[PDB]
Parts: C-alpha cells; structure tokens; sequence
C-alpha cells in the first residue's frame, strides 16, 4: 500500500495533464513501447492524442471513482470513471481501464489506445460530422425582425474579366461611379495578398438596388447576418463576429464555422440564440466502418427572442436625435415594457457585421461622441427633472407645504456666509414661489432649500425607497444608480445640489424611467422589462399618493401655463405631463462647460407612455424638448 497511494497519484497526474491540454508531458507518464507495456511510443501518444482529442475539440476531462489496485509483482491494474467536453456535448458515464507498472521506484502508465476511448481497440479510427445549426431572431413586440439571417446581396468582382490593362481601370471606376465606392479601393481589393486570376473578391455588400455591372461585375448571393433598423438599434441589439480558433478554446460547444454574438443583445442571447450543433461522433474500424457510436443528437436551431421593443418606436426615437450625442427610453409604465431603447450617435451594425475595412473600424473608436457606447446604460446626473423625486420625497414626510411660499430675492442664494462663494443658482427671478411655480419655472434655489430643510436623514429615508444601489433584471450591462459615492454627504453644499440633481447622482435613463414611474402607477415603481415574457415586477408604496395627485397636476403645468420650461410642447394638443432639466459637468477636455439637455414626459389620463430623453454635451440652444414632437405623437397615438 506503499507503492499503491504512488499509483493512484500517476493517474491522477496523467489525468492532469491530459485535461490541461498539454499532451506531451502526459506521453511522458507512460512506460516504453513493448507488448506488455506501452502500446506506442512517447511521440507516438503525443499525435494521437492531439489529432482525435483536438479533432473533437476536447476540454474539461474530469475523473471520479479512481480504484487501484495490484495485479502482478510489478504491475498494478488501474481504473476510473471519466466525463470530457467535445464539440457535441458533455461526455458522461465513461469506464477507463488499463495497467500501470512500477519497475522501480517510479510508476509509468502502460499506455494503451482504449485511453483515448473506452473501447477503441487497436488501430482504430475516430470520425466526426456536425450540422451547423441557425442562429434565432430578435423581435419587436409585434413580431418586426430586429435581428435575423437574410439573404443578402454582395458585390465582388473577378481580376480576369475586368479587362487587359486600360480597360481595367476603366472598369475600376466604372464600378465605383455605379456603387459610390471608392476607385482606389476597388484596385486595393484586387490587389490584396491573397487574390489570384480566377478569383472573386468581395469589395461591399449591396443595399438593396442592383445597378448595372460593369466588365467584370457580378453579384454573389450569400447568406448571413442581418439587422434591419440598423444604427436605430444597433447598441441595444448588437452585431456577430466570426468565432475564432480562441474562441472554441474557451467553449467548445461553438461552431467554428458559425457566428458568435460580440456586443449588446446579440452576445447576451448567444446560447439561446446559436442553438446547439448537432452531428455525431463515433469510433470506426479500420476504413469508415462505423464501430461504437460515441455522442449523436439531432441539430437544434435558435430559440427566437421576443423583446418589448417596438420597431416604429425605436426607429423615430432614434431618427429624432439628428445624429447628436444622446439617448431616449420609451416605457409603458404601468408595465415597464421597453419601447425603444436608442443611443445616438451610432455605427452600422450591417457593415460591421459582413465586411467592414480595416479604416471605417479605425474611425468608430477615433470618433470623439463614441458610437459604440450604449448610452441609455450610462450613468449621469439626472438634472433638474430630479426635483420631482425630492418634492415627492418632502410631501410624504410633510416637509414641504404645497401651498407654502417661501420669498427668494434675486438668482443666487446659500445658506450660510460657511459656503464661500458657492452659491444655489437659478434662472427666473420671480419672488413668490411655492410648489406649483418652483416646477414650472424650474427653480433650483426653492428645491435646495427643502432639501436643506429636509435634513440628510430624512432625505435619504425617501431616496431609499427606490432603487438607488439595485440591479435591475434586465440583459443590459450597467451599474446601479448611486445617490453619492460614499453613504453619507457630509457636506450641506452636496446635500443642496443632490436636490437638484445634480452633485453626485448617477442615475442611467433606464434606471430613471424606473424611479419616474410612480407618477404613473400612483407611487408604485414598476421595474422596466425588457424581454416580452417576463412578468411585471413592481414596488410598492414608493412614494404616497398624496405626493402624485399633486406633483402629476403641477407636471401639466410645466407644458401648459406659458411660462412653462416646456411650452414648446403645447403645440401637440395632447394630455402631456412633463419636466424637463439641463444639468452641467465639468469636462477636463476644455474649460468651457458641457452641459446634458433632459426630457421627462407621459401621459397623465392613461398613463400609457412614459419617456425620457436626453441630449449629452448639447450644442447651443438645442434641448431634447425640442426633438421631443415626433415620437410624442406617435406614443400617444398607439399606446393609451
Ligand atoms: C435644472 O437643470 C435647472 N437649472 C440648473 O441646474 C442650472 C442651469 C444649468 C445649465 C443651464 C441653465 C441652468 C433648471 N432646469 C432647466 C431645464 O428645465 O431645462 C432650466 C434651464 C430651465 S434651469
């Protein structure tokens, strides 16, 4: 028993190293070549083991139930149970047998090809064919295709029926003026390290229309990816890229042939999107005379994915930001179904996906605005719309008197000669201001008071009912929003400007149209659901119902009495509740300020949309008010 705890440690360092994929230090383990002991020789093992276990895209070799025994003088019988990872699946309930033999102090493994498989006798083969499965599609809410594999068109063109030399680059450009290419890509194409005469070499994938081809132009119809909004949603759904060898190195369920989901929806859905490969693996005899079949199962496609998204939605929302640094999130908040989820500026996810040279991809990352950056996912200050949260926050516990006016002189004002010259700022100068006229003026000085008033603890008290530190359910990678970086303010100049939105809150647009859905569904939160199945998650008693029946009235305001900050909206003719914001950061790239443009507005008779838009780093008198029109009238018009 000496000797035998020494043999169960080789197989169990065999194993090791099988699993770690490093099949030479494991052919080192095994004794010489003879009859009795090793079958093959150490590089012998070394490709065997590397030709059928990297054929099947082995990984993961897990052994259970080890039992060793004695057998001889110098030989010791060795068994276990064993279960691996291929292309095709787990590989379970395997039975291993073989011998070990300690000629001296050491214990080698009589190496034989029945440890490769459980019954692979001899010189026998292993085989293995797979059906590549079909990646599912992304849906609206009422069945629009988001995200699906069409059939598409691409150009390309073949060197030898171009023309002899002149004719060729008249061709060149003849087929860059018919596509609106540029003439030096087509003979950069053509002339890569990898074309030969009779070649067809794809230059762009066709939108659409076919112009007439030019000598030696010709469309190939190939199959792939497809999105159809494109940059409306191309943050929310994504592209896919070519699975690499490294990627079948991490999970080999892969298909090396297919695609793999790289950003957004596309890469969070990938296993219920790709589907599972299907084929068969099995041992033959000496020609393909099927053996023992090892792994087989039918190819399964992907599961399709339904989203609460509306096509129409998304696309106008998108459309309305002008191509500007912004976002918008569209909910039915009594539900919390994800209307539209845009992010602007954006990039093609079609040309990203099929073929994008090796400069446009340059250009996205170089590009300052960052398309690529989900925007309705990204933390910010939500602005002045926040003041809505504080009054609702200083009407339950009886902070602030609806009706109680406090007498502001002038636009700047701090409470105590201890803040330097730090001062609350505001825009109207108007002296009498209570709860109705603070919103719709929008006046900074009214909420920094109550929220001073209010005190830190029974501020945070309110800010806690909502969701302020929470993961939201849904396949959008984010972070919870926060009220400050630490637990505590410290700080009456921070606790003023955090009643204002501003200071320390971040808060995603997501997350917002969470936190503004109680004045829609009576104080109670209702989380945003992504996905069309969920079911509705909610909160209840966030805020009291006295606080909505009197802030939602005061919200018409801000879009009815003239002097509102969001009178523009007047002209719509619609029930519209609104509150808009323009919070300021402090960029470290130039002195002069960035400030973000916000917009928070629903129908207060039905309740049947709610939206929040934002425009980051705005230019001069541009608001995400002002852009606001198209996609109001189409949510009130579908959505009651
Ligand atoms: C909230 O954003 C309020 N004002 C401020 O925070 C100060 C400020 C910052 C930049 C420009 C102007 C004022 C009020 N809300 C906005 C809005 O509703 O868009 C106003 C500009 C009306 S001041």
């Amino acid at each position: 028993t000496q000797a035998v705890e020494a043999g169960e440690k080789t197989v169990e360092q065999f194993v090791q190293a099988l699993n770690k994929g490093d099949y030479n230090k494991a052919a080192e383990m095994t004794s010489k070549k003879a009859a009795n002991k090793s079958a093959l020789s150490e590089k012998e093992i070394l490709d065997k083991y590397q030709n059928i276990y990297g054929a099947a895209d082995v990984k993961g070799l897990q052994i259970s139930n080890l039992k060793v025994d004695k057998k001889d003088d110098s030989t010791y019988s060795f068994s276990y149970k064993a279960k691996m990872n291929t292309s095709l699946g787990e590989l379970k309930d395997l039975s291993y047998k073989g011998t070990l033999d300690r000629n001296d102090g050491q214990t080698t493994i009589n190496w034989q090809p029945n440890l490769v498989f459980p019954e692979m006798e001899g010189n026998d083969k292993v085989s293995l064919t797979t059906q590549e499965a079909a990646r599912g599609n992304i849906i609206d809410r009422n069945g629009e295709p988001l995200a699906t594999t069409g059939k598409l068109k691409q150009l390309g063109v073949v060197p030898s029926k171009l023309g002899d030399g002149g004719e060729k680059t008249a061709n060149i450009k003849a087929i860059a003026s018919s596509f609106d290419l540029t003439e030096d890509a087509i003979n950069q194409a053509i002339s890569q390290s990898w074309v030969q005469p009779d070649y067809f070499v794809p230059l762009k994938i066709i939108d659409g229309a076919t112009p007439e081809l030019p000598a030696g132009a010709t469309i190939q119809e190939v199959d792939g990816r497809y999105y159809p909004l494109g940059e409306a949603a191309a943050q929310l759904i994504g592209y896919v890229g070519d699975i690499t060898a490294e990627d079948i190195d991490k999970n080999p369920e892969l298909s090396s042939n297919g695609k793999i989901g790289r950003s957004g929806l596309e890469m969070a859905f990938d296993k219920d999107l790709r589907g599972t490969t299907g084929g068969k693996l099995s041992i033959t005899d000496a020609d393909g005379v099927e053996k023992k079949v090892l792994i087989e199962h039918e190819v399964q496609n992907g599961k399709d994915i339904k989203l609460t998204i509306d096509a129409k939605a998304q696309k106008t929302a998108f459309d309305s930001l002008g191509g500007k640094a912004g976002s918008t999130v569209a909910t039915t908040p009594k539900t919390g179904d994800l209307l539209a989820l845009a992010s602007s500026p954006s990039y093609d996810p079609n040309k990203m996906t099929n073929g994008i040279s090796q400069e446009d991809y340059k250009a996205y990352e170089e590009n300052p605005e960052q398309p690529f950056i989900s925007r309705f996912a990204t933390g910010y200050a939500p602005g002045s719309t926040f003041k809505m949260i504080t009054a609702a926050i200083g009407l339950d516990n009886g902070t602030i008197d609806p009706n109680e006016v406090l007498t502001i002189n002038g636009l700047k004002w701090q409470k105590d000669s201890s803040w330097g010259s730090y001062q609350v700022t505001r825009v109207s100068d108007v002296s009498q201001v209570d709860l109705k006229t603070a919103l719709i003026y929008s006046d900074n000085i009214y909420a920094a008071q109550e929220t001073l008033k209010m005190g830190e603890k029974k501020f945070r008290t309110g800010l806690d009912k909502f969701i302020f530190g929470e993961d939201l359910d849904l396949p959008i990678s984010m972070n919870p929003a926060q009220i400050s970086n630490e637990d505590s303010f410290n700080s009456d100049i921070l606790l003023a400007d955090t009643g204002y939105g501003q200071g320390e809150l971040l808060i995603n647009p997501i997350q917002q149209a969470a936190m503004y859905s109680v004045f829609a569904n009576n104080g109670t939160l209702v989380y945003p659901k992504l996905i069309a199945d969920k079911e509705t998650k909610d909160k209840k008693n966030v805020i009291g119902e006295t606080a909505v029946q009197t802030i939602v009235p005061d919200l018409r305001e801000v879009v009815q009495d003239v002097n509102g900050t969001a009178h523009s909206l007047s002209a719509l003719g619609i029930p519209l509740a609104a509150k808009t914001g323009t919070a300021e950061i402090k960029e470290k790239q130039d002195v002069k300020g960035k400030e973000n443009s916000f917009l928070f507005a629903f129908n207060p008779d039905n309740q049947g949309y709610m939206m929040v838009s934002m425009l980051e780093n705005k230019e001069d008198d541009d608001s995400a008010t002002k852009r606001a029109s198209e996609l109001l009238q189409y949510l009130n018009q579908n959505y009651q």
